[PDB]
């Protein structure tokens, strides 16, 4: 619910961005998501 | 370091990447990384 209200606020914005706003912003992206399969790739080590 | 390879890497691909082109991957992504959100969370809940 919540998630789906957030996404569309921020193409609510988006839309309304720049080259390289949206430029960090999306290598801002890659950025976290590795993190987020770090610290994604760590919790699921204790497959043990 | 390697991701800091990938990191690289994604930022050639987006420094070519069009307007509206380069804003399609910030809303599949702000999608993206809460798909993990609520899975860190659920990796939070399921360790207690």
């Amino acid at each position: 619910v919540e998630q789906q209200f957030d996404l569309q606020k921020y193409r609510q914005q988006v839309r309304d961005i720049s080259r390289e706003d949206l430029e960090d912003l999306f290598i801002e992206v890659v950025r976290q998501k590795m993190a987020h399969e770090n610290i994604f790739k760590g919790m699921i080590r204790q497959g043990s």
